[PDB]
């Protein structure tokens, strides 16, 4: 008799559920996973053990509530008649019935119009345990630190200011960054888009994450003084890394410990309005200038690595629907909008990325600039119209990281933006990138000098930095290897790998520049 298959399936996963609520069973799950982690040589056995113990609690809870949930598992196994499998099912937010205005590019600024200067910091990745002289090529996922051991005699230990390896930064190198800003300023505001702790993800307590938050926050406030700083939340701020339960998780395993600390650390910078949304889901909007609205998104709700989204990936925290409300209100007032975030939209989950793309196309006249980080290299994402995928209408700048991780010079970014006056377009006009050349900074007894690496319009011959200029740059680089090599050099903050980037590497790199929407290979149809 097959009329009983659904009842026994539900009985199995119901009993599975209550078994996995008991911590001796959770520990047993961990032990097997540690044993497999060691067999497949993912990491040294100390790291295998540490990372599984850190992850196992929230991970088993999520699986219990999603994949192993009776209505889900039995939906998958036995079809819609028994349950309903909807893990990562597709979803859509709703645009308002206001008609889209005719597409209108930004006006060229009048001669002598005000220019706003924005400092951009991202992926600082302070490593409290950074240790000069240790092995840069140790067996762990992060080196140059306490516990990395010592290098072989043939190779130098980690340099004093950092190293070209899988290493993060000592605090003094961030202090040095902030202390050298004078020539690059003055700044009207700072956009600070996330990733304060380092990549020592196998052992990160809530307290070391908070000490990363509070130490680096106080360091930037000391060097930037009264200049406003607008943070965005990176994927490394939480513990375990990428763990960002949406607001429907209450209780202690939620992100309240993190967002509330951010609200107290960033109170000098954000108005009360902003601090309220920051406590709920780590995003907010404010008004830097009359006529300009800034929106700081928590991209961890789009993230492929945010395992909590297995429970429910549909617009987590209602953030995209909230974003639509702000963009519409901005369109109604004639405001322009800056968006800042950490993970770039092209790297998000499919549904989230497709909805964001739709929002950007709809509000192309109102959105004036987009700024992201997370990849640590210097690149960008072009957005196109939904109807034909061929009219460029927005561009996201992905700034490179202050951290070395992996193999790079430290760097940061400055934007010139159409400034503070009525009728301003508020679009990026040009940008510059500064690096510390570790090859010369790590000379014993040298004092670090942060150097201008390049300015965008001058090295690429751009007449402006509107979306069409970046579209055009990609197709120029398709046919001009020398120009692509310049881009590849700068992509790595002046320290490119020694293995040549040949024809497939180039095409893949160029494709990423046009891929502002995930899982959309048609965007690259003119490259391959
Ligand atoms: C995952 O979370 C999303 C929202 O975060 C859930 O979607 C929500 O589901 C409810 C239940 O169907 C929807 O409510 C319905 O509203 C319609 C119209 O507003 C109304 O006709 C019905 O009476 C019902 O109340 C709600 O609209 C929907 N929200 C969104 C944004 O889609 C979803 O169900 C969750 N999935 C799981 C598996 O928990
Ligand atoms: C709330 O949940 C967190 C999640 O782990 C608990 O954190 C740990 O607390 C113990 C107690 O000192 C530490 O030894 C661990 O290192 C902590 N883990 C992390 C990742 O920081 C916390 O104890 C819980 N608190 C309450 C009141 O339930
Ligand atoms: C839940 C829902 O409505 N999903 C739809 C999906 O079926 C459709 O393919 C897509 C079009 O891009 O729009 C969205
Ligand atoms: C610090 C200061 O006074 N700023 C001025 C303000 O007085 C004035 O109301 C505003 C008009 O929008 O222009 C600005
Ligand atoms: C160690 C190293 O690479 N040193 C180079 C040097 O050879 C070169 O002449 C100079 C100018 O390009 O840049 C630096
Ligand atoms: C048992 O399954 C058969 C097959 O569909 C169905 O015709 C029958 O009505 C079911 N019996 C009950 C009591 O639901
Ligand atoms: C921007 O301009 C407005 C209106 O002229 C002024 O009130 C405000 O103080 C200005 N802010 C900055 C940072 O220049
Ligand atoms: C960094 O310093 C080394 C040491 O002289 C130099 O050869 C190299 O060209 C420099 N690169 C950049 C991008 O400054
Ligand atoms: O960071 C180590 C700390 O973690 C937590 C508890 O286990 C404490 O006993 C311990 O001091
Ligand atoms: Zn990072
Ligand atoms: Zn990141």
């Amino acid at each position: 008799w097959g009329n009983l298959t659904c009842p026994i399936c539900k009985g199995l996963f119901t009993a599975i559920n209550l078994g996995l609520k008991k911590e001796p069973n959770v520990a047993r799950v961990g032990s097997v996973a540690i044993k497999l982690c060691n067999l497949l040589k993912i990491a040294p056995p100390a790291v295998c053990q540490s990372i599984v113990h850190l992850f196992e609690d929230d991970m088993v809870e999520v699986w219990r509530r999603s994949v192993l949930s009776p209505s889900e598992a039995c939906g998958l196994l036995l079809g819609s008649t028994c349950g309903h499998w909807d893990i990562f099912s597709s979803w859509n937010i709703s645009l308002p019935t206001v008609p889209k205005p005719p597409p209108k590019p930004p006006s060229p600024p009048a001669p002598g119009a005000p220019v706003s200067r924005i400092l951009f910091l991202t992926d600082l990745h302070w490593d409290h345990d950074y240790l000069e002289g240790t092995d840069p090529d140790c067996a762990d996922p992060l080196c140059c630190r306490r516990g990395s051991g010592l290098p072989p005699a043939s190779r130098p230990g980690a340099g004093y200011w950092g190293e070209y390896s899988k290493c993060d930064l000592p605090l003094r190198t961030l202090e040095s960054l902030l202390s050298g800003l004078g020539p690059a300023g003055p700044f009207d505001m700072v956009y600070w888009t996330g990733d304060i702790p380092a990549h020592d993800v196998w052992h990160q307590t809530r307290q070391d994450q908070l000490r990363a938050l509070t130490t680096v926050t106080a360091l930037v406030r000391k060097f930037l003084g009264p200049v406003p700083v607008y943070p965005a939340v990176g994927n490394h701020e939480s513990t375990p890394v990428n763990s960002f339960p949406p607001p429907f998780i209450e209780g202690n395993h939620s992100s309240r410990w993190l967002y509330e600390a951010m609200a107290k650390a960033w109170e000098p910078w954000l108005p009360a309005e902003a601090l309220r949304t920051l406590r709920i889901g780590g995003f907010y909007a404010l008004s830097p200038y009359p006529g300009l609205r800034l929106i700081s998104l928590n991209m961890n709700f789009c993230s492929r690595e945010n395992f909590w989204l297995l429970i429910n990936s549909t617009d987590p925290a209602g953030q995209l629907q909230w974003l639509v409300g702000e963009l519409q209100a901005a369109e109604d007032r004639g405001d322009k909008v800056h968006i800042i975030g950490h993970i770039p939209p092209g790297h998000c989950l499919k549904s989230w990325s497709w909805n964001y793309y739709r929002i950007v196309a709809r509000y192309e006249n109102t959105l004036a600039a987009q700024f992201f980080g997370h990849t640590h290299v210097d690149e960008f994402e072009v957005f196109y119209d939904e109807e034909t995928l061929s009219r460029p209408l927005a561009v996201a700048f992905l700034a490179p990281s202050a951290t070395t991780y992996i193999g790079l010079n430290p760097g940061y970014r400055v934007y010139q933006i159409d400034g503070n006056y009525s009728g301003s377009s508020h679009v990026v006009l040009d940008h510059e990138t500064y690096i510390l050349n570790l090859t010369q900074a790590n000379i014993p007894g040298a004092i670090p000098h942060w150097q201008l690496l390049y300015r965008a319009r001058e090295t690429y011959g751009l007449p402006n930095t509107l979306p069409t200029a970046w579209h055009n740059l990609v197709y120029r680089m398709r046919g001009d290897m020398q120009l692509f090599q310049t881009f590849w050099f700068l992509y790595h903050k002046g320290h490119p790998p020694s293995e040549p980037c040949g024809t497939p590497c180039r095409l893949a790199t160029l494709c990423a520049q046009l891929s502002a929407r995930a899982d959309s290979p048609a965007l690259c149809r003119h490259l391959m």
